């Protein structure tokens, strides 16, 4: 069969097969058909009579110039239609006749010059329309949109809109039941007429790479006046040379909008102000700063009423002091600069993600660090040296804890989680941890996920350090340089479904070491130099054999490389 078969009687990827005609040899039950990159040229009446069940139809880049009325006539169960990259020069009035289910239409780069003559007014079930990268130069919304009641996403990015006039959204105004996300990214925009957005509300507005000047952006923002939006996103990724100044007053126009959530993604711009720059955002529930440089200023510590604060991929010069009474979720991630955590006062913080910053933590972890007792989630992975001093005092409600790839100090010779009786997920992988003290994990009676890959053990021996972890479901001991296991090590792990022991130096295991893993569903034992010289291997070869469905990858013996599951000992 020329057509690649992905899922029988369901999916087919007839990609680039020089099809001049729709393949008739295919089944009738096919729900997903990809005909992308085939010279179809013209889609005639009932082009798809042979596909009753079709739900997804990809006609990407099939040099289609004409689509006749009823080309998709019988496609009553089609939901997504991809036309992307077809040089359409003739669309009949009824080219989309029969598409009584269509929820998504992608018509990127279809030489579309305007929405006015686009014959889609009758597709009531349409939820998504993507017309990015066409020649559309008008923001005027066609009168048929009034029939497009379920439309939730309009993609107008990469077109030719330079001006938005007061008269452009009259039809949208008469639709006070619509929930529309609009993206106008990459339109050459210079003017938005004041008042055009009064009494308008959108779920989301994206404006990225739209303005040639931080004086033209301002003019366009003043024409946004009256707009009530759930999520405003302002992006600019085109800065080349030095870091560019983001004028402190460039945002004072945002006071005359209603925004619930705000993101500013201004690549290599730098802020020399905070308080007045972000004044018009004081009451936003979700604030977001991405890719910006914040050196001169270092204190968001005001009374901003933000509940969610996201600071990602920025340059800081120093870890900023934050003091916010209403912040519940903080995301401080993938930033560079000032490699040192500094105490914050964030009462009512429930979620704290501080991963991937290279930060050092000289004392950790307690309430006096964070200003909260409500912490449920704490992620300190991919940072520098974390020195433990406090056993999570004021933070006993923790349910998720992640330290992976951070250098942890004063943890292994202690019982630092003794108070964490609600902890469900703990990851200490690659934390320079060297196990000795059998008490390392005491107190973790409700723990289910324990990741400790890439560490090591005193004498490469795994002692009975999982005794009180009766709720354990997932355990990763991969890459731990293990040479010997304790025979009673997994005795309590009655609920363990996943055991990963791959990439160790295990030659053998104690007989009956899995006897009590009655819940075990998946096991990794590969990349270990197993020794298949009977009776030594008998227990393991026997166990892997009858439990073969459970084994992930392939355990093999040193030398022969024969699968350990394949060995039969006398
Ligand atoms: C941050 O919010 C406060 C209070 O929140 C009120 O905002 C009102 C405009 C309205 O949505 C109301 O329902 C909501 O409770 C704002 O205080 C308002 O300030 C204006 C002048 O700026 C006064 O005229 C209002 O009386 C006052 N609100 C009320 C009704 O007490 C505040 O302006 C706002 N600040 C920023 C930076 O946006
Ligand atoms: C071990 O896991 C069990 C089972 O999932 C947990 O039992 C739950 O306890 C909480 C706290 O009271 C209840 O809200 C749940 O309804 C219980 N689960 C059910 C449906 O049985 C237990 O908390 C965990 N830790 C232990 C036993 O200390």
């Amino acid at each position: 069969e020329p057509c690649v078969e992905v899922v029988p009687n369901i999916t087919y990827q007839c990609m680039e097969l020089n099809f001049y005609k729709i393949p008739d040899n295919l089944p009738f039950s096919t729900k997903n058909l990809d005909l992308s990159f085939n010279p179809l040229r013209h889609l005639g009446s009932y082009s798809f009579f042979s596909f009753p069940e079709l739900q997804v139809l990809d006609l990407s880049r099939c040099e289609i110039q004409t689509i006749e009325d009823g080309a998709y006539q019988s496609l009553s169960h089609l939901s997504t239609l991809i036309l992307t990259g077809n040089p359409i020069q003739s669309l009949a009035l009824g080219a989309f006749s029969g598409l009584s289910s269509l929820q998504k239409l992608v018509a990127v780069e279809t030489n579309l010059a305007s929405l006015e003559n686009f014959p889609i007014g009758h597709l009531k079930t349409l939820k998504e329309l993507n017309v990015a990268h066409n020649l559309i130069q008008s923001f005027k919304l066609p009168e048929y949109f009034s029939n497009l009641t379920n439309l939730e996403h309009l993609d107008l990015s990469s077109n030719k809109i330079q001006s938005i006039y007061c008269t452009d959204l009259r039809v949208l105004h008469q639709m006070p039941l619509l929930n529309l996300s609009l993206d106008l990214s990459l339109n050459p925009m210079n003017f938005i007429q004041p008042g055009a957005f009064k009494e308008i509300r959108l779920h989301k507005l994206t404006l990225r790479n739209n303005f040639d000047s931080l004086n033209v952006m301002k003019t366009c923002i003043q024409g946004l006046a009256g707009l009530e939006v759930h999520r405003l996103v302002l992006g600019e990724f085109r800065n080349e040379g030095n870091l560019e100044k983001f004028d402190k007053s460039a945002l004072e126009g945002l006071c005359n909008l209603t925004i619930e959530e705000f993101r500013l993604a201004y690549l290599d711009y730098y802020l020399d102000d905070i308080i007045d720059l972000f004044n018009c955002l004081t009451n936003v529930s979700s604030f977001s700063l991405v890719s910006v440089t914040i050196e001169r200023v270092k204190d968001f510590s005001y009374n901003f009423g933000w509940q969610h604060l996201e600071l990602v991929n920025c340059k800081f010069g120093q870890f900023p002091t934050l003091k916010l009474k209403s912040l519940k979720r903080l995301t401080f991630t993938s930033n560079k600069g000032g490699n040192a955590f500094s105490e914050v006062d964030l009462p009512s913080l429930e979620f704290l993600d501080l991963s991937r910053n290279g930060l050092s933590f000289k004392g950790c972890c307690s309430q006096s660090d964070f200003g909260t007792t409500s912490l449920k989630y704490l992620d300190l992975s991919f940072n520098g040296v974390i020195t433990m001093s406090s056993n999570f005092l004021g933070l006993e409600q923790l349910e998720h804890l992640d330290f992976q790839h951070s250098n942890l100090k004063q943890m292994s010779e202690f019982s630092v989680f003794l108070s964490l009786r609600n902890l469900i997920y703990l990851d200490i992988s690659h934390t320079h941890t060297r196990v000795a003290f059998n008490g390392i994990f005491n107190g973790l009676s409700s723990l289910e996920v324990l990741k400790m890959a890439g560490n090591s053990f005193q004498e490469n021996f795994l002692p009975d350090i999982f005794t009180e972890l009766r709720n354990l479901t997932f355990l990763d001991l991969s890459q731990c340089q293990l040479e010997q296991l304790s025979p009673t090590a997994f005795n309590s792990l009655s609920s363990l479904q996943v055991l990963n022991m791959a990439s160790n130096q295990l030659k053998s295991v104690p007989d009956g070491i899995f006897d009590r893993l009655t819940s075990l569903q998946k096991i990794w034992l590969h990349t270990n130099p197993w020794d298949c010289s009977c009776p030594r291997i008998d227990y393991l070869s026997r166990w892997l054999n009858k439990n073969s469905q459970k084994e992930q990858g392939s355990a093999k013996c040193s030398g022969s490389g024969k699968p350990v599951r394949s060995i039969i000992c006398p």
